[PDB]
């Protein structure tokens, strides 16, 4: 009678039991092949990362290599969870705006390929806002490659009032790597990337003001921090700390022409009803790895306060479990009592097909 609760993000998998208050599997999204004249997923490739071509199934939230994708779907149950799909009712994730054919075949899969006996198919931003006790609020879930605003009135977001910026975690790590090559580092392979992940982590955050932190950093050595590299040179950096993450706020950055968070976010509550914005201006949730940084909640607050009615009481919500609150979203609502009509049965499935999931 236990669910199971899979959050497949584009970077990494998190996945566990319903009813748990953390995943108990969180491994990269990637299966690995070696280079030179048979496969190797998760944490398996992660090992041998050196020897391996990775590809990662999942692009932009969205599930773009199905044959790879059931292979890290079969990994997280036999390997990580040790789990025979069969004999649990599986809760998985999708992104915004996932297009109505890959949920048919996300659930076609589960049924066909790993016989669950029950399914379910929710929205990512939707589980986090679930996950800090709210059915109205307006989501801001940013993970490693793709960043959304979603509005959600009544335990439902609002599909027309989605937005979407093709920017996220990764983008910012490869901008840190430019910057560093350019100071004359060289990060270039597969691991020299993710030491730059781990920098980016560990360092940037968000100024309150770029201008002024750009000032004080031009006149001052008190925002410089230093990083042990592996062959154990030390990498200083200051402003690289926070032009790194203000990417999010202006994607020209790296030469993208779209709208910057604070932006996407503000757009967003103007597409919703009028009378629900006060709301959403309340409960502004951040959910993902990249909104970690220290400063994004403070900045939001100061840019959207710009942009809002004078009168208009904002606040954001920054959970300090929020590189996992998609996946604990999920597992209270795949606990809930309410939610045990809503799965989708294989005997639903053996009748109607993969359309029953909408
Ligand atoms: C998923 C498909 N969907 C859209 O895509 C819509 C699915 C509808 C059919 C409902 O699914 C039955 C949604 C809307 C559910 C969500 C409820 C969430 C899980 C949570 C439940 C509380 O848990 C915390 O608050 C955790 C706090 C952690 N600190 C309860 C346990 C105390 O409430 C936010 O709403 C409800 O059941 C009622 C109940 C209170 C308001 O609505
Ligand atoms: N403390 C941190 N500060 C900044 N970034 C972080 C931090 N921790 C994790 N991240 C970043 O968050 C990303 C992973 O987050 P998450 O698991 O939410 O994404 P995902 O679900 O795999 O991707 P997506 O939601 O875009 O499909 C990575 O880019 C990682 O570098
Ligand atoms: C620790 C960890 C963080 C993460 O988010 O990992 C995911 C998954 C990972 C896959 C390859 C990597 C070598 C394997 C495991 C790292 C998993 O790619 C990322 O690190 C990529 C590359 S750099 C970056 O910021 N996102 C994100
Ligand atoms: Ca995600």
């Amino acid at each position: 009678t236990t669910a199971l609760v899979c959050d497949n993000g584009s970077g990494l998998v998190k996945a566990g039991f319903a009813g748990d208050d953390a995943p108990r599997a969180v491994f990269p999204s990637i299966v690995g092949r070696p280079r030179h004249q048979d496969s190797y997923v998760g944490d398996e490739a992660q090992s041998k990362r050196g020897i391996l071509t990775l590809k990662y199934p999942i692009e932009h939230g969205i599930i773009t290599n199905w044959d790879d994708m059931e292979k890290i779907w079969h990994h997280t149950f036999y390997n990580e969870l040790r789990v025979a799909p069969e004999e649990h009712p599986t809760l998985l994730t999708e992104a915004p705006l996932n297009p109505k054919a890959n949920r048919e075949k996300m659930t076609q899969i589960m049924f066909e390929t790993f016989n669950v006996p029950a399914m379910y198919v929710a929205i990512q931003a939707v589980l986090s806002l679930y996950a800090s006790g709210r059915t109205t609020g307006i989501v801001l879930d940013s993970g490693d490659g793709v960043t959304h605003n979603v509005p959600i009135y009544e335990g439902y977001a609002l599909p027309h009032a989605i937005m979407r910026l093709d920017l996220a975690g990764r983008d910012l790590t490869d901008y840190l790597m430019k910057i560093l090559t350019e100071r004359g580092y060289s990060f270039v392979t597969t691991a020299e990337r993710e030491i730059v992940r781990d920098i980016k982590e560990k360092l940037c955050y968000v100024a309150l003001d770029f201008e002024n932190e750009m000032a004080t950093a031009a006149s001052s050595s008190s925002l410089e921090k230093s990083y042990e590299l592996p062959d154990g040179q030390v990498i200083t950096i200051g402003n690289e700390r926070f032009r790194c993450p203000e990417t999010l706020f202006q994607p020209s950055f790296i030469g993208m022409e779209s709208a910057g968070i604070h932006e996407t976010t503000y757009n967003s509550i103007m597409k919703c009803d009028i009378d629900i914005r006060k709301d959403l201006y309340a409960n502004n949730v951040m959910s993902g790895g990249t909104t970690m940084y220290p400063g994004i909640a403070d900045r939001m607050q100061k840019e959207i306060t710009a942009l809002a009615p004078s009168t208009m009481k904002i606040k954001i919500i920054a959970p300090p479990e929020r590189k996992y609150s998609v996946w604990i979203g999920g597992s209270i609502l795949a606990s809930l009592s309410t939610f045990q009509q809503m799965w989708i049965t294989k005997q639903e499935y053996d009748e109607a097909g993969p359309s029953i999931v909408h």
